[PDB]
């Protein structure tokens, strides 16, 4: 009746290794990258909000919102300062999508996250959707203009703490990320009418599928296509009082499997499945061991 002989990872890893499972999609969030040292600025643990005083800001939120940033950039610059990660080191679950590129599986990974970390991983653009942006490039805001910079031009401006101008006209240059009040890029809806019809295996990883319009990702998959959520906590499900969410665990359950716990361990035991978790291994220390020897 269904694609998944059993609703485990073991059902999941088997169907991956058969002959059905060629296009696999990752949907991915801010719970793959809290193990490299980039917390959750949506979750409340973090206090991104509540250390937001020294910058005087008419409301919390402002801070985020592009018409303010238009305005009066110099707030977002100095907590972008504040916020800056000390390293760039993608975790295990990052280059377990490496390995499905490099094994010929990888169709497509939506992210929700702007750390930069699938790109340092070795997704190269036309593997991404980067569904909020990104830190990666930056562009001048105007619109006859429009010069790229990259992520160490616009680094130095951060720390120097110098408003970042454009070298061809004096623009304010703005990282790509999607500020509120923008729309997301169409790239994210033309890739998604094509891509759903092409999966095979919704991997969706670190996300809790509360943002809307990325949470709506999982409903455009066909009805066969497995989905395994590897997450600290299950998601996705119909949301009772709100009116194709997950189904772990009910009686009709047929394709959703739920992974509960770390994503890094959680991709770990999918890989050992698989039989590629020496492969896993080697690649994550060589490339850590590259970061962590960037001289
Ligand atoms: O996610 C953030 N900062 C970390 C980061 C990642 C990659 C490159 C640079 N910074 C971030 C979130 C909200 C507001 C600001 Cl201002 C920064
Ligand atoms: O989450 C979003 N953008 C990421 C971000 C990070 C730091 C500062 C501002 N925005 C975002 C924006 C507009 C609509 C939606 Cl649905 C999401
Ligand atoms: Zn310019």
């Amino acid at each position: 009746e269904r694609l998944l002989d059993e609703l485990t990872l073991e059902g999941v890893a088997r169907y991956m290794q058969s002959e059905r499972c060629r296009r696999v999609i990752c949907l991915v969030g801010a719970g793959i990258s809290t193990s490299a040292g980039i917390p959750d600025f949506r979750s409340p643990s973090t206090g991104l909000y509540d250390n937001l005083e020294k910058y005087h800001l008419p409301y919390p939120e402002a801070i985020f919102e592009i018409s303010y940033f238009k305005k009066h950039p110099e707030p977002f610059f100095a907590l972008a300062k504040e916020l800056y990660p000390g390293q760039f080191k993608p975790t295990i679950c990052h280059y377990f999508m490496r390995l499905l590129k490099d094994k010929g599986l990888l169709l497509r990974c939506y992210t929700q996250n702007i750390d930069t970390l699938e790109r340092i991983a070795g997704l190269e653009q036309e593997d991404l959707v980067e569904a909020h942006g990104t830190f990666y490039t930056s562009h001048c805001v105007s619109a006859s203009c429009r010069h790229e910079y990259p992520l160490s031009w616009m680094k130095e401006k951060i720390f120097s703490e110098v408003t970042p101008k454009c070298e061809d006209c004096q623009s304010l240059v703005k990282p790509d990320i999607v500020f509120f009040g923008e729309s997301l890029p169409a790239r994210f809806f033309s890739c998604m009418q094509s891509d759903f019809l092409k999966v095979d295996l919704l991997l969706v990883m670190g996300t809790s599928l509360q943002v809307q319009p990325f949470a709506s990702l999982i409903s455009k998959a066909p009805l066969s296509t497995p989905r395994l959520l590897i997450n600290k906590e299950k998601a996705g499900q119909s949301d009772p009082f709100l009116g194709g969410g997950m189904d772990f665990d009910s009686k009709k359950a047929y394709r959703d499997v739920a992974w509960l716990g770390e994503c890094d361990q959680g991709c770990l035991a999918l890989a050992e499945l698989l039989g590629w978790k020496k492969e896993l291994e080697d690649l994550v220390r060589r490339e850590h061991a590259s970061i962590d020897a960037q001289s």
